[PDB]
């Protein structure tokens, strides 16, 4: 049912169902499925379908390739709902950062909209969104 880390928390969900599957051809379980702090933007199964084919052809034929752009959707500590500001920058695992904002009760990262903030799992927060995020 998602009782677990971030990474259960999308593997006990119906909307991010092959976002796991993502995650599992990409072998990086053991970032997410260990304790500690993060903050995890996960991207619906319809933002999977708002990047070119290309692209995510690479990411899916290549574990690092998909590592690559979805360890820049985990930042490296939890910023709850209660601390989205104004604009709030957010350190990522890929090396970049997510730009979090709040503008008018709508949560926004990375330039993103946030369809729903607050997602909580074990070792972190989740934040859904309906668009993948690029740098």
């Amino acid at each position: 049912a998602g009782m677990g880390t971030v990474m259960d928390v999308l593997k006990g969900d119906n909307r991010f169902s092959m976002l796991v599957a993502a995650i599992q051809s990409a072998g990086l379980t053991e970032t997410l499925n260990r304790e500690g702090v993060y903050t995890v933007f996960a991207p619906t199964n319809e933002a999977f379908r708002a990047l070119p084919p290309r692209e995510w052809s690479r990411l899916l034929g290549d574990a690092k390739e998909l590592a690559n752009i979805l360890k820049y959707h985990i930042g490296d500590e939890i910023l709850v709902s209660g601390g989205i500001g104004a604009l709030v920058r957010l350190k990522s695992l890929q090396g970049d950062k997510l730009e979090v904002s709040l503008k008018n009760n709508v949560v926004s990262v990375n330039k993103e909209p946030v369809a729903e903030p607050d997602i909580m799992a074990t070792n972190g927060v989740v934040h859904v969104i309906t668009n993948v995020l690029q740098a």
